[PDB]
């Protein structure tokens, strides 16, 4: 499964990478709503061929999701909880949308106090079509 390894770290480096973002950064300041996190969220998936790309805060709300609606609520999924405390995690679960292969980062502020998490989806019927190539 080294295959699986492959994607989970490719995910893993697109939240990185999205972690570090100054309008997320700023948006976390914001009502969910009105953030501008659901664009950038949105076209970062589509590229690196991703089923979601969810930012949430501290409490768990999401400032994205593919389902628009979902936006301001709660994150669906405990493999979250250990991003919420200052650690990366990869688990195989699913919230609304299909089982995934799911990574997750923290983000920090400038002075590194953690302020979200970003949490990423490979859709599982996708990983299975990359092992049998």
């Amino acid at each position: 499964d080294m295959t699986r390894d492959g994607l989970a770290n490719k995910a893993l480096a697109v939240a990185r990478t999205l972690a570090d973002s100054p309008e997320i950064r700023q948006g976390l300041q914001k009502k969910p709503q009105e953030s501008g996190i659901q664009a950038i969220a949105e076209a970062v998936r589509k590229r690196n061929d991703l089923l979601f790309i969810v930012v949430t805060d501290m409490q768990s709300l999401r400032y994205s999701h593919p389902e628009a609606q979902r936006i301001g609520q709660p994150f669906k999924g405990d493999d979250i909880l250990k991003a919420l405390n200052g650690e990366e995690n990869v688990a195989i679960n699913r919230g609304f949308l299909a089982q995934a292969l799911r990574v997750f980062t923290p983000i920090y502020d400038e002075n590194h106090k953690q302020i979200g998490v970003v949490a990423i989806g490979l859709e599982l019927s996708r990983v299975t079509q990359q092992i049998n190539d």
